[PDB]
């Protein structure tokens, strides 16, 4: 029906077993220039990052303009336009 098995184990500190991946602000942002870059065919316009982080994730535009250059000095991203934004 059901038969035996071999290799048995014991539940001592065996808790926890799941997997994990999230989102950050610097992720939500750099999602952003990604999901506008082939949309664009190469452009995330950086009036519209910060608008829409508005919108999709509440974030102030200090905040997103704060994202934007935390990931430019980071050099993860870049703005080789007057307002428009790169994944490096």
């Amino acid at each position: 029906g059901a038969m035996g098995e071999t290799g048995k184990i014991d539940i001592d500190k065996v808790e926890g077993r799941t997997p994990k991946s999230e989102r950050d602000k610097f992720r939500l942002l750099l999602e952003l220039i990604k999901e506008y870059e082939d949309d664009y065919g190469g452009r995330a316009p950086t009036n519209i990052l910060i608008t829409e982080m508005m919108d999709r994730y509440n974030v102030s535009e200090e905040k997103v303009e704060e994202l934007i250059r935390i990931l430019k000095d980071k050099g993860a991203i870049f703005e080789p336009a007057r307002g428009y934004l790169k994944i490096v």
